[PDB]
């Protein structure tokens, strides 16, 4: 990426500030609820625990993070509440079902974990990384690259080309706060340090 860091953003319709992990790359500014540091991360509908009794209607959407041989998932993309953990290399096999349901199966001991995505490409990516870690030594795993930040996981995105103005918000309570202004949108940001801010000001003024 060009640059990345955490940033505190907005006050939408209730003056609510949230810590967001932000990244600029290929002229797109994007912000997440947490740092994207994993081989793959994303939302997937799944039968919790690998229950064969659960009905597909009751399959909850969770936030999956695959880090080494451990495919874990959370309640939110904030990764605040760990909901479960599957050790991929202990699976019997992984099955590519992207053509029937945009899904992947992880066949475990007595049960199978169904992972359903919303697109064939997303299902293909998951199957690919899962299939690879499953048949890979510790060394060959520690050698694997973290996926690049996915635009589909971002809370919101912004083409720098649409930026009309990037200015420092001279606010008393937020000395490192700055405003990003577009034709149909305005968003406030805050940095931990003044240099982090000035750096963002510099980087974001490059297009339009």
């Amino acid at each position: 990426p060009y640059f990345h860091s955490f940033l505190y953003m907005n006050g939408g319709l209730m003056n609510s500030w949230k810590r967001r992990w932000c990244v600029l790359k290929d002229e797109t500014f994007l912000w997440f609820r947490s740092k994207q540091e994993a081989l793959k991360q994303g939302w997937l509908h799944n039968n919790g625990g690998g229950s064969s009794t659960l009905s597909r209607r009751n399959w909850k959407k969770r936030w999956f993070v695959l880090r080494q041989s451990k495919l874990m998932y959370f309640e939110n993309d904030s990764e605040e509440k760990l909901k479960g953990t599957v050790e991929v290399r202990s699976a019997k096999e992984i099955i590519d079902n992207t053509n029937k349901e945009n899904g992947i199966d992880i066949i475990m001991a007595d049960r199978t974990f169904h992972l359903i995505a919303e697109s064939p490409e997303d299902a293909s990516q998951w199957f690919s990384v899962l299939s690879q870690v499953h048949s890979s030594t510790d060394q060959e795993i520690r050698e694997m690259h973290d996926e690049q930040a996915n635009p589909q996981n971002a809370v919101g995105t912004l083409d720098v080309g649409l930026i009309d103005s990037v200015c420092a918000s001279d606010s008393p309570d937020r000395p490192n706060s700055f405003v990003i202004i577009t034709a149909n949108r305005v968003l406030h940001c805050n940095a931990d340090t003044p240099e982090e801010m000035h750096h963002w000001i510099t980087l974001l003024q490059r297009s339009k």
